[PDB]
C-alpha cells in the first residue's frame, strides 16, 4: 500500500555492463521493486520502471544515478532519440494511495539530493516545475546534448536545482511528477493513412491547431505493424480518469464505423494500473446490463470487450501493477495460514491474535454465509423472479465479507503499534509526555477497527432482512447462523471498543464513540432478531 | 483413521532384485503405505512393515506374496534364522480404531485368498488359530524348512488353510493377529552378566519356570552393544496396555539401584504407537506433579524421562506410526487452507462449507479464546495464587477447542455422505426403499455432528463461568467475545439439528433430540449471560 | 489437393509403446500426413488424426490397425469411455475436393481389406451403413466390450464386413463417413446451470423431445472450466454449411443478452476447415459493411469477432487444416523460385516452362497492376467519392491475378501429362489405340488451361475499362501497361490453344474452341484499345 511508480529515462550507452549494473543498484535498494527495464538499441536509451514507497523509491532513483554516474560518458553517446543527459527525464507517478502532492514532493527530494551528490544541472518538470514554461518536457530538452555549452549559463535557463556547471560525461537531468500514462493501440484492419485519419479525430490536438479531436487528454497517431500487415491507431491516455481506456476504444470504434473499416481489438503496451481497466470493466456491465461478481472475471470481461489479447495474450497476473507488487507490509498475515493455524493460534499464549480478531472473522463468516445463500438462490431457473433482487444484494455481503476478512489485519496492525508505543522509553519530560501522546494515538487505531467492524456489519442488516424474506429456503439454517454470526460480530466489536476507550483521555471522542458503539450493538441485537423471526415464520 | 499394521516376514533370498521387487508390489497396492523394510544378511530374511485400512492391507499382504512366489526358491535358501516358508509369519496388528476381532478377520481373509491363489499350506496363528496349540508361533515352526517332507501329511499337523501339498520353492506360510509389540532396550552401564540378571528379574518367564519375574507380558534378556562397550537389558513389551513403556524402564531402574549399577537411558527399536509413549508421558506428570499442555511437549518429556535419545536421536516425526501415516481420508480439509480461503469459501456458491461449519468454527474460536485467557493468567508471578485453578481449566478449553475445530471436517463428511445418498438411483422397489433407507442414515450423521458440537460446548460452561470470576482481567474483552462466541456456536448447532430432523422419520429419536437440543440452546442462552454478568460486575 | 481427414479412434491400452508405435506406422505410410494424436488417460483411448489422398489415407488407416493388432489385448483394457474394440470408430471425412460419395467408398475399402487381413467383426456406420439402424454410432456400441460374447452371433447384429468370430484381444471395429465436425465452446461469464440452459436452447434436440432448440445440426451442452472459473456453452457443429460457426456464436450471443449474461468469446477445440471460419469472415463483412481484401486479414477479423483467442492464442498457421497440409503435388512450382529463376528458366533449353506459361504470368502481371492502381486510388482521403467504386473492382483483379498466377502450374501439369502420354509404349492394338486415346485427353488439358487463361482475363475487361475512367491518374502509365499486358496475355492464350488443337481430333470440340478462342482474342484486341483510348483522352 502507498505505491509510487518511478520511470528513470537512462541514456543507454548501449552495453550490458552499463544496463544490468544500473538495473541492480536500483534493485538492491531496499523498499522498491524493479518492474521492467526496456532497452532500445537504435533509440540508444534504456527506460527503467520500478515502484515502492515515497522515500524508498527516491533511494533507488538516486541509487541508480550514482551508478550510471561512474558508467556513462555522454561524449561517446549518440542515440536516435532526442536525449540530453545520461539520465534524461526521471518522473515520479502515483499508483495507489499516494496523491499528486506527494509525488510533487518526491520530485523535490530526488532533485535536491541528486544535483548535490553529483554536481550537475537539474530542473524539475511537469506537475512539479514552478516556472510555467517547464511543465512541457520537450521544451526543456533545448535541442538535447549540445545545449549546456551555452544554455546552463543563461538567466533564462537557470536550473531549478544544481549549480550551472558543465560535466563532460553528463548532460543535465530532469525530475518531476505527472499523471500515470498508458500506451494504448487500436487495431484497425485498415490502411496507415486511414488509421492516422481516425487518430487525428480522436486525439486532443486534432488536425493541426484550431479544431481539436474528440477525446480530451488522449494523444496519439496512425501507425502500422510491419510483420502483421496491420494498421494501428496508436495512442497515449494521458489521464485514465478523464478519458477512459474504453472511451478511447469505444470511440475509435465509432470513428471507424463512420468510414466502414473494421477495428480488430487492441493492445496495452507496458504496465497498466488496476483501476484503468477496472473502471472499463464496470462500464461494460453498467451498459451491457450484467452481473459479474468476482474481480478476476471483471478483468476477463474488460479484456474480451477490448480484445486485449489479439497481438499476444494478456496475462493480467503479470501486466497489472497492483498484482505485480501486492500491498502486504511487514511480516505475513494470519489471513494466509490455514484455518487450523488461525484457531490454534488465537488460543496460543498469544496476547496477539484474539478477541478483536475473532470478532472480525466470525463477522466475515457471517457476511459470507448471506452472500452464499444469495448465490444459492441465483442462476438456476425457478428463482428467476428473484434474479433482479439477488443481483442487488449478493454484492454488499460479498464485498463487505472480504472487507471484514481484511479487518483481521487492521486489528493485528493496531495492536502492534499499540505495543510499539508501550515499549517506549519514558521518564524525562521530552519523552514521557510524548510517549504518552503516541500511546493515545495508539488506542485511537486500536478502537477505530472494531468500530469500523461494527459500522460495516451494521449496513448489511436491511439487505440481510430482505434476503431472509425470500432467498432460497433450503439454506434456512445457513441464514440463521449468518444472522447470529453477524450479531456476535458486533458484540465482539462493541466490547473491544469499550475496553480501549478505558485508557482513552478525550471524553468528547469517548462519550461520543461509547454511545455510537452501543446503539449499533443494540441495533445488532434487535435486527438480528427479526431476521431470525422472518426465517422462523418462513418455515412453511 | 482405521489403522492396521502388517509385518510380513519374508525369507529374504538375499539379493536386491528379490527385496525391492516384493517391496514395490506391496507399495504399489492402493490403500496401504510402506513404512520400513528391515533386511538382515546373516539372518537371511527381510521383515517388511506397512500400515493401512483392513481390506487394503490384505491386498498388499497377498500382492506381495504373489511377487515373492515367482522370485524365491526355498531350495537354495539357508539363513541363520529359524525360517520355514518364503513368507514365514505374516501377522496383522491394530494401530488405531480397529479392534482385535477385526485383525482376527483380516487374518481369516489373507489366509484363505492366499493358499487359494497359490496352492500352499497355511495355518493361522496367535489371536487367530482356533486349535489351542498353534497360538505359539515357534511351535508351528516345527523345525523349519525340512518339515513339510513329513509334517504337511499328518492328521495332527493339518493346515488351517491350504491342501496338504508340498512345493519345492515354498515352505508353508503362517498368518495371524497379535497385539502390537515394541522393542525396548535399557542401557546399563554395567556388565552383560549383570544386565542379564536384571532382565531375568523383570521378564515374566523369570529365572526358569516356577518364580516368574516382576513385569507381566514383558519378555527379554541381557545383551551387550559391542561398539559402545555398553550392556543392555533388551526387552519386548508384549502389550503396552498391561505393562507400560515406563513401568519397564522405571522398574529396571529400581532393579539396578538394588545392585548399584547406573541405568543410562534406553532406545526404542523400530516403530512405536503414539499411545505407548503418550501414556508414559501422562505418567510422569501424574507423579512429577506437572502441567504440560501441548502434545509435542509431552513427547519431549517422555523422551528425556526415558533418555530415548542416548544411542542416536529420536525423531518422533519419523519414529511414531500415527505421525508417519496421519489419518486424513479423501480430499483435503478446509482446516488446512488459509483463513481467507475458508471465509471466501463458505460464501462461495458452495452448498458445501457453510452453516453447520461456521457454527463449528465460531465455537472453536470460542473455546480457544477462553483457553488463551487461561494461559494469559498463567505463568507470570502475581497470578501464582491461581496456578492451581489455571492448570485445572486451561485444558478442557484447549482440548475442546481442537475437537470443535475438527468438527469442521465431520460436517463436511456428513454432508458428502448425505449427498451420496440423494444422488442414488431410485425407483424399483429394491432400490427406492433402500435408497431411502440410507438417506435417513445420512441425515442421522448430518444431525449427530451439530448435536456433538452442542453437547461439547455445553460442558465448558461451568469452567468458563469460573474462569470469568478471576482470570486475568486485562482480557475482559477476550472473555466476553469468548462467552458470546460459544453461545452462537450452540445457536448454529441448534438450528442445524432442527432443519435435518425435518426430513427425519423416527419420531422417538426425533422428539428426544429435538428437546435435548433446545435445552442446550437454552442453557447456552442463560449461561452465556451470567458469564457476561460476572465479567461486567467484575469491571473494577 | 484432394484432402480427406481420417480419425481412427484407438482404444489406447495406455502406454507410450502402444501409442507412438501405432502413431508411426500411420506416419510411415506414404501419402498421408499425421496431424495430431490426442490421448486421454482416464478415458483410456487415443484419437489419431491424419489427412491425405483417398487411397493413401486407407493405407495408413489399415497400416495402423495391423500395428495395434499385435500390440493391444482388450482383455486387460478398461477405460472410462464407452469403448468396444481396440479400434472403435474409424471414420473418413472430406476436407477439400473429395465428396461424400467418395468418403463413403473409402469406408467401403478400409472395411473390406481390414476384416479380411485380420479376421474381425466390422460394420460400416454413418453416411455409410446401408441398414437404417446403424447410422447412429452409439447404437452399434451395443454396451461396449462385453457384447460380442453374444451379439456377433445374431441374425440381427450380423456384421456388414467380417465373419461373426470373436477374438480375445480385439472387440470389433466400425468404419464409416460423416460430415466434418467442429468442436466449439462459447465462453459465458455466467454459471454452469445458466450456461446449460442457453445450450439447451441452441442445440437441436432441445429441452427433451418435442420442442427442439434453435440451430439445426448443432448439438451441445453446458460446461464449466474449473481452473478459469468460467462457464461454457460447449457445442459441436455437425455441419458448418447448414449452421455456421458464427450463427452458433451470434446466436448464443442473443440467447445470453436475453438473460443478461456476458459472453466472453470462444474457443475451437482441435482442427478446423478453412471454409468454416472463412464463411464466417465473409459474414461479418456482408453485415458490418466492410472491405477486407487479403485472406489472412479475413482470418484476423473472424478471430476477433468470435474472440477465438480468449483461452489461449489461435495460431491459424497451425490450427487450420488447409494450412497445416497445403496442396502442392509432385515436385515444386516455378511459382516459388525467384523472378530471375523463372526468366532464366523459360529460356533454358527447357521445352518445359515457356509460351503458355509466360502467357499466364504476363497476364497475371497484368491484372495485378490494375489491382494496384485500384488500391492506389483507395484509402487516402480525396479519393473518397470513389471508395464505393474502388471496393467494387479492386477484388476481381486481385482474385483473378492470383488465379492466373496459378495457371503457371496448370500449364506445367498439362505439359507433363502430355509428355507422359507421348512416352507411352505403342504398337500392339491394345496399346496403340489406347496410347493414342490418352494423348488426345492429354492435349485436352493442354488446351483447356490457355483457354481458361483467356476466359478469365476476358472478364476483367469492363472493370478495367471503368477503372480506366477515374482511378488515380498518377498511375496512368501503370494502367496502360496493365491494359497492354492483359492483351498479350490473351494473345499468348490464343496461339497456345490453336497449336494444340492442331493434333486434336474431334472437329466439333475443335471448330467450337477455335472460334471461342478467336472472338476472345478479338475482344482483347478491341477492348484493350479503348482502355488505352480512355487513358490517353484522360491525360488532362
Amino acid at each position: 500500500s502507498q505505491l509510487v511508480e518511478c520511470v528513470p529515462n537512462f541514456s543507454e550507452g548501449n552495453n550490458q555492463e552499463v544496463i544490468d549494473a544500473i538495473s541492480q543498484a536500483i534493485s538492491q535498494t531496499p523498499g522498491c521493486v524493479l518492474l521492467d527495464v526496456d532497452a532500445g538499441p537504435s533509440t540508444n536509451r534504456t527506460v527503467y520502471t520500478f515502484v515502492g514507497q515515497p522515500e524508498c523509491v527516491v533511494e533507488g532513483a538516486l541509487s541508480a544515478a550514482r551508478t550510471a554516474s561512474q558508467l556513462i560518458d555522454m561524449r561517446k553517446h549518440k542515440g536516435e532519440h532526442p536525449r540530453m543527459g545520461a539520465l534524461d527525464v526521471c518522473p515520479f507517478i502515483p499508483v495507489r494511495g499516494v496523491s499528486m502532492d506527494e509525488c510533487v514532493l518526491c520530485a523535490k527530494a530526488f532533485g535536491q539530493r541528486l544535483a548535490e551528490e553529483l554536481n550537475v544541472p537539474v530542473y524539475l518538470y511537469g506537475e512539479a516545475a514552478q516556472m510555467p514554461s517547464r511543465q512541457t518536457l520537450p521544451a526543456i530538452r533545448a535541442g538535447e546534448y549540445e545545449a549546456l555549452p551555452e544554455k546552463l549559463k543563461q538567466a533564462e535557463w537557470v536550473p531549478d536545482f544544481g549549480p550551472s556547471s558543465f560535466v563532460p560525461s553528463w548532460g543535465a537531468t530532469v525530475t518531476g511528477a505527472r499523471k500515470f500514462l498508458i500506451a494504448f493501440n487500436i487495431n484497425l484492419l485498415s490502411t496507415k493513412e486511414q488509421a492516422h485519419r481516425i487518430a487525428l479525430n480522436l486525439r486532443e490536438q486534432g488536425r493541426g491547431k484550431d479544431q481539436p479531436g474528440r477525446l480530451k487528454k488522449v494523444q496519439g497517431i496512425g501507425w502500422y505493424l510491419e510483420e502483421k500487415n496491420l494498421a494501428q491507431v496508436s495512442t497515449n491516455l494521458l489521464d485514465f480518469e478523464v478519458t477512459a481506456l474504453h472511451t478511447v476504444y469505444e470511440e475509435a470504434r465509432r470513428e471507424a464505423q463512420e468510414l466502414n473499416l473494421p477495428v480488430v481489438g487492441s493492445q496495452l503496451v507496458g504496465l497498466v494500473p488496476l483501476k484503468a481497466l477496472l473502471d472499463a470493466a464496470a462500464f461494460y456491465c453498467d451498459k451491457e446490463k450484467l452481473f459479474v461478481l468476482e474481480e478476476e472475471h471483471r478483468i476477463r470481461l474488460v479484456v474480451n470487450r477490448l480484445g486485449l489479447d489479439s497481438l499476444a495474450p494478456f496475462d493480467p497476473k503479470e501486466r497489472i501493477i497492483e498484482y505485480l507488487v501486492p500491498d502486504s507490509g511487514p511480516e505475513q498475515s494470519l489471513l494466509d495460514a490455514s484455518l487450523r493455524a488461525f484457531v490454534r493460534e488465537v488460543g496460543a499464549r498469544s496476547a496477539a491474535p484474539g478477541g478483536g480478531s475473532v470478532a472480525a472473522a466470525v463477522a466475515a463468516l457471517g457476511a459470507a454465509l448471506a452472500s452464499m445463500v444469495g448465490q444459492m438462490t441465483y442462476g438456476r431457473r425457478q428463482f428467476d423472479h428473484l434474479d433482479s433482487t439477488m443481483r442487488r444484494l449478493i454484492p454488499p455481503f460479498h464485498a463487505a465479507s472480504a472487507q471484514l476478512t481484511s479487518l483481521v489485519d487492521a486489528d493485528a496492525r493496531a495492536f502492534a503499534a499499540c505495543l510499539g508505543a508501550i515499549k517506549l522509553p519514558k521518564n524525562t519530560p521530552e519523552e514521557r509526555d510524548r510517549r504518552t501522546c503516541a500511546l493515545q494515538e495508539g488506542l485511537r487505531q486500536a478502537v477505530a477497527v472494531p468500530l469500523k467492524l461494527a459500522e460495516t456489519v451494521s449496513q448489511l442488516w436491511p439487505a440481510l432482512q430482505e434476503l431472509a424474506q425470500c432467498g432460497n429456503l433450503s439454506c434456512l439454517s445457513d441464514l440463521q447462523v449468518a444472522a447470529k454470526a453477524l450479531e456476535t460480530g458486533v458484540f465482539g466489536a462493541y466490547f473491544n471498543v469499550l475496553i480501549n476507550l478505558k485508557d482513552m483521555t478525550d471524553d468528547v471522542f469517548k462519550e461520543k464513540t461509547r454511545h455510537r458503539i452501543s446503539s449499533l450493538l443494540q441495533e445488532a441485537k434487535t435486527q438480528a432478531a427479526l431476521v431470525l423471526g422472518s426465517l422462523e415464520a418462513r418455515k412453511e
